């Protein structure tokens, strides 16, 4: 009876399906309040699979867990551009996203400018987010089949995007040093 | 070395010298010091993965074991090597490694023309950031009155220290953005 709260206002087949749904993505770790804020929820158990953990945690929390400087971290945060509560205290960054935006700082102790390492990160988060959206497009066309359910396709991308996960990273850092080689030559 | 130094005189002459000098004692040979003008970079290069070997995609596709015509797909999506000839010997060994990649992908499911276009859409956004780091780069290492080889030297430090951190910095920031599609 608690999945009611989780239905809404949805009727017939539709919350049928949504039902099965929700009872998986309960059995996935996925929580009541995750499942109320996204939507749809279809696709939250293949969000975990790419990093997200449920948690979420603050700049200052960021700064004070890797021991990095809470000003250059909220350049970064800013120049990823995904977050929108500027708020050192408030808990709105999912937990590895504070980890990425941690690691600018390093580039500046080994004597990088600051406001180059900065546009940096915009220049490459931009680029990457559109490279983000052509592997949405391509991964829900493998997933999406016809006459397919919620829940069909949550199995489905959980099956088909788990295997992914471990070829994006190298891939991806196979494709920037390719670059970097060729500015050099 | 004045075969290797060619046309140079006075100052210029003098710099390159000393590069050269360094250079062939950090195990660079005179035939690729000829080859790579300005020579300044040979001794970074290596930091990034070119090591001076090239391949041929016939033989990229024997040795591990994937599709010819998906590779040569791919490398013309990353665009880097005048080439389109399945025996030539144009691409960069680490380059091709990578190509490589997409085979398994298509094997999962994911429709080879997708790949394709993602693989293109991936190396344009790179190719932007490359650019902005090298700036990046060049700043911190260039001085005023530097010489060749000071620049050499300095280029081979900073590469050195940095390289190490890039890799999983941009594997984090894929992973970023797929959180958030
Ligand atoms: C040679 C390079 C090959 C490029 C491979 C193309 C990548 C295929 C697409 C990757 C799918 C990853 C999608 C992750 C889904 C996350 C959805 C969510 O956050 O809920
Ligand atoms: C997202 C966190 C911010 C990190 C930004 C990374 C900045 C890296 C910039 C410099 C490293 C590039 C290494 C190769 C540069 C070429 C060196 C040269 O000029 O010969």
């Amino acid at each position: 009876a608690n999945i009611d709260d989780l239905l809404g206002d949805l009727g017939g087949t539709a919350r049928a399906e949504r039902a099965k749904l929700v009872e998986w993505l309960l059995e996935q770790g996925i929580t009541p309040d995750e499942i109320r804020a996204t939507n749809p929820p279809l696709l939250l158990a293949t969000r975990h699979l790419v990093g997200d953990d449920g948690t979420y945690v603050s700049a200052r929390e960021i700064s004070e867990n890797y021991g990095v400087d809470l000003e250059l971290l909220q350049r970064v945060q800013r120049a990823v551009g995904l977050a929108r509560v500027d708020d050192p205290d408030a808990v709105v960054h999912m937990r590895a996203d504070g980890e990425a935006a941690a690691r600018a700082q390093r580039f500046v102790e080994l004597g990088l400018n600051p406001d180059q390492v900065v546009l940096v990160v915009r220049v490459l988060a931009e680029g990457l987010s559109h490279a983000a959206e052509a592997m949405r497009y391509t991964a829900l066309e493998a997933i999406m089949r016809p006459g397919a359910t919620e829940l069909d396709i949550a199995k489905g991308s959980q099956a088909l995007v788990s295997q992914i996960v471990p070829l994006l990273g190298p891939m991806i850092q196979d494709m920037l040093f390719m670059q970097l080689r060729h500015m050099m030559e």
